[PDB]
């Protein structure tokens, strides 16, 4: 694990999780990329160094730290054209920001285009010396950490414009293809008799997936960086993402058991091997799992979710209860995603220099009909009606710069204003789904909320809420590289993004 | 092949064409409809028993056999509330009309709403005894013709207005999606030393096709049912409802070859044989292609297409020069297209009906501002503006019961007055283009022109051009069966519809 201070440097590079190459963006040789850590209060000091060469995967960069804050350090957030321009090839910049709030599960992706696909992804872990948590386990370091990505054999921006899911599903960065069935499995070792916390990680381009481990249960303590009374299941929804922390009890037989994480489409299930993992217990022979499948006796719902700790719902206890209450309406013309009559087209200004070049009405700030301007120490409730013209349904919108409450879940037709759990990524479910949430804008700056399957991401199914604006310069100060970053990007020919 | 005497039952059931599992309208048990023929002179008595249970995808029906000009028997057409009203299930319907003076390639498919989407929809040829270019080759039949089909997961009534391209691309019937990715391929045979008349006719619901097979090269000889000059070519850009005649030469080695039509959009490429088919010839192992597609040196332009027999453009070599020029400006109001700021409205009582009761004046028919009268025995000059105000570019517009000349095609400034393609299907192309068409008023009645992309037809993007409207009735003479269809329908249940 490298950080808090640390060097990222990317590159392109052949790589083989599926035992297939293709070339992909990766960070200090990896991909996924390395995992970065820390602790609850350090400044993260993380030197991002773009050594790109692939065009085509795109030489451009600019770095996501996903579900972070950045409170006073909105320049540092990362979504391309929002909170500031590319890096270039061949240049570095340098994230500078602190987590003295917050702890827990974690990543980064990159957030320009669907350059995270290609490879630019990975895990982010701060732990916490007074983890509420801590007691619930023994063992919580690098080897409990466990990434979901889905993988394609086409990059991206060579491959369809929305991928029908994945090729393989890489568990801690391998697994197989049905093409590849004697590719390596990745192996997490554990010791009969010890208690782990293991973390895991969506890092989804796409698909959600559904997460078991054959013969064994799993208790929650964690959902996207916000504790959890503990709660038993045995399955678990991710979507594209989202974080669980779960504790596992190695206390089976020694034996080989399969982990297992089913995508919602691509290439599905397990013949062969396919999207699975294995379990090793200390001491157990070499070899792949022949444990079987159960019928889930008890999957995870949202709505079983609580705050270990009691968390407030802003606003009053009914809909509509709060200071700025928006609804998103989805649409599509075949080929652009659209909410409220509007797709995201990212502007050539980013919206920050836009809003420190003085720019404060949402009139004034581009593009016009994508950015809602908030008030300050204000509630705000968000619905988000699941419609049969947003296709790829189920969306996981994801709000950047909060972690915010969910009052509605999908499935659910009850509203929750009591104890809800909080996240920063949600499933707005099917048609028949008002999936509906609430914050306080209590964190001046442009946050985007978009969907996360990237590729609506890409064919703009997104807004910004630009929050605070007359405050947002002065509370969010600007270090000089930042303001060199539009200057520098704007020289370069189109053959060089 | 069936007919020129035939019932075509049609039901509900599941089919797995791309091996995924979904139900669909069938017609005597099978999606694509059975490749119905006769030849030219026949009398064609289709009687149409409508069997369906499944309201989702419309209890009840049109059928409309594209490409004929259906002259004298106007009410056989097809096109719901303009040419009929629908057939209710529990109820027959005998479609009865000749085919003196036409040869080629057809199809048919339903004209009620997006009812063909879901399946209801397949060839028919007309073969003549006298085909002026059947010296150019060997063998032609069941086996030649070559249907393309864009294919869906979800219904159309179930999925979104405008739908992110197709989910497999089905030939002869059978496909992969990405996901299905083993399923049954069409196999579509030759004999080494043989040569064939391939009928390529695009079924499609939405996108256009991009056609190719490997290390062979194809002699177009009919389009859209006219005959033309012999055009060697190696790639086919068929828009939806276009149909081509070409002639492959079997003279490669025995070997598997893959046959390429690449949507528009959707699921596009090539990635584990999607969008593809095998031409095998006889002897070769029973397997995959391993052949390459190579940028095509002489892909087909419209422009270069001419008739085999001399065809006099109407009016007089110059915009506007005939004795009715029109001009359809595209609009689109987010979920509706219009021409003209009106949007087709399918009115209560058809478009027929109406001119039968003595309707004959612009003024009198319903929808007001979608119907335009036409002189008889006069020149009509369209043309159909590309424009960013109707996205989903190129739209193919069709004329039903007509030809018409192509006197300029899209990706060209140029007119040709002189000896320019027929056919009844046009792609109107991108902005910049302005396509246009020349016909002769020489057949009363309310014919269709719309564009042919089915979920733009149902968004309202359709005008109907009533020509000779005093002449209609008498020309026009109408069955039993045709005026109680009227009666039968306005008594059902929404529920039945
Ligand atoms: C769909 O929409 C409307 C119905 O609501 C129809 O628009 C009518 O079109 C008529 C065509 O005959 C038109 O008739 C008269 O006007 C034209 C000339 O109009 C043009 O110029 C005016 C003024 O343009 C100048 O001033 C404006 C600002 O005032 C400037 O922006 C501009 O740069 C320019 O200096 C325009 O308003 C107008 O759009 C035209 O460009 C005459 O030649 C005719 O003889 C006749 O007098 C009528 O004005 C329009 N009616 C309305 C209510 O706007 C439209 O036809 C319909 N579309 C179809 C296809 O049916
Ligand atoms: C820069 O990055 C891109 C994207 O990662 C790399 O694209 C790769 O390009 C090659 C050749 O165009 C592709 O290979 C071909 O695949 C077909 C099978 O469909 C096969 O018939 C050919 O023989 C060949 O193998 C390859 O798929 C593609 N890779 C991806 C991931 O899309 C490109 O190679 C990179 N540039 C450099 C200099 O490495
Ligand atoms: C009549 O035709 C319609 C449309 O073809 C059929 O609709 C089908 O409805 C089922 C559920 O009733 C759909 O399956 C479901 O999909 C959800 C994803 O949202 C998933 O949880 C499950 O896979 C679930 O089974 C199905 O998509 C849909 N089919 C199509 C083609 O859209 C209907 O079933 C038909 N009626 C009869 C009586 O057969
Ligand atoms: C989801 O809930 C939202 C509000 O919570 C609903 O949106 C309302 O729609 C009406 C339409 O008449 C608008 O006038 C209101 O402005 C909306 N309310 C708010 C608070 O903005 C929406 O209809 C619901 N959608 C579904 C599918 O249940
Ligand atoms: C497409 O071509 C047609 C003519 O072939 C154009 O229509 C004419 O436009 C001029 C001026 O705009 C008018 O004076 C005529 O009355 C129009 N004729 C008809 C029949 O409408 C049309 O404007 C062209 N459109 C584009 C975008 O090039
Ligand atoms: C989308 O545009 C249409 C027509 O322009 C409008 O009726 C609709 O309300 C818009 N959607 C919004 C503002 O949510
Ligand atoms: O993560 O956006
Ligand atoms: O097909 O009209
Ligand atoms: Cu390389
Ligand atoms: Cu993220
Ligand atoms: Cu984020
Ligand atoms: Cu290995
Ligand atoms: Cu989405
Ligand atoms: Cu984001
Ligand atoms: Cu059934
Ligand atoms: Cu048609
Ligand atoms: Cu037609
Ligand atoms: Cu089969
Ligand atoms: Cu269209
Ligand atoms: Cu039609």
């Amino acid at each position: 694990a490298i950080g808090p201070v640390a060097d990222l440097t990317l590159t392109n590079a052949a790589v083989s999780p599926d035992g297939f190459s293709r070339e992909a963006v990766v960070v200090n040789g990896v991909t996924p990329a390395p995992l970065i850590s820390g602790q609850k209060g350090d400044r993260f000091q993380l030197n991002v160094i773009d050594n790109l060469t692939n065009h085509t995967m795109l030489k451009t960069t600019s770095i996501h730290w996903h579900g972070f804050f950045q409170h006073g350090t909105n320049w540092a957030d990362g979504p391309a054209f929002v909170n500031q321009c590319p890096i270039a090839s061949g240049h570095s910049f340098l994230y500078d920001f602190q987590v003295p709030d917050q702890a827990g599960t974690f990543w980064y992706h990159s957030h320009l285009s669907t350059q995270y696909c290609d490879g630019l992804r990975g895990p982010f872990v701060v732990y916490d010396p007074n983890d509420p948590q801590a007691s619930l386990y023994d063992i919580d370091n690098d080897d409990t950490v466990i990434t979901l990505a889905d993988w394609y054999h086409v990059a991206a921006k060579l491959g369809p414009r929305f991928p029908p899911g994945s090729d393989a599903t890489l568990i801690n960065g391998l697994g197989r293809s049905p093409g590849t069935t004697a590719a390596d499995l990745a192996v997490i070792k554990v010791t009969q008799g010890k208690r782990y916390r293991f973390r895991l990680v969506s890092l989804s381009c796409d698909p959600n997936h559904t997460f078991s481990i054959d013969g064994h249960t799993m208790t929650i303590i964690e959902a996207d960086s916000v504790n959890t009374q503990p709660l038993e299941v045995d399955s678990i929804q991710i979507f594209a993402a989202q974080r669980y922390s779960f504790v596992l009890d190695a206390s089976q037989p020694v034996d080989n058991y399969w982990i297992r994480a089913n995508p919602s489409f691509g290439n599905t299930g397990f013949a062969g091997g396919i999207n699975s993992a294995i379990l090793r217990y200390l001491g157990a022979p070499e070899i792949e799992p022949t444990t079987t499948q159960t019928t889930p006796t008890k999957p995870l719902t949202e709505v079983d979710l609580h705050p270990l700790t009691p968390m407030a719902v802003p606003g009053r206890p009914e809909p509509g209860g709060v200071d700025k209450p928006l609804n998103m309406v989805f649409n599509f013309n075949g080929t652009n995603f659209f909410i409220n009559n509007h797709s995201f087209v990212p502007p050539s200004v980013p919206v920050l220099l836009q809003i420190l070049s003085g720019a404060q009405a949402a009139q004034d700030l581009v593009p016009e009909g994508s950015v809602y301007v908030l008030p300050s120490n204000s509630s705000i409730e968000i619905s988000f009606p699941a419609t049969v013209n947003a296709p790829g349904a189920p969306h996981p919108f994801h709000l950047h710069g909060h972690t915010f409450a969910v009052v509605r879940s999908a499935g659910s037709s009850e509203y929750n204003y009591d104890n809800p759990i909080f996240r920063d990524v949600v499933s707005t479910g099917t048609p028949g789904d008002n999936v509906t949430i609430r914050f306080q804008t209590a964190n001046p700056g442009p946050w985007f909320l978009h969907c996360h399957i990237d590729f609506h991401l890409d064919a703009g199914f997104a807004v910004v809420m630009a929050e605070d604006t007359p405050d947002t310069t002065a509370a969010n100060p600007v270090p000089q590289a930042w303001s060199d970053l539009c200057p520098i990007y704007d020289a370069l020919d189109p053959s060089d993004l």
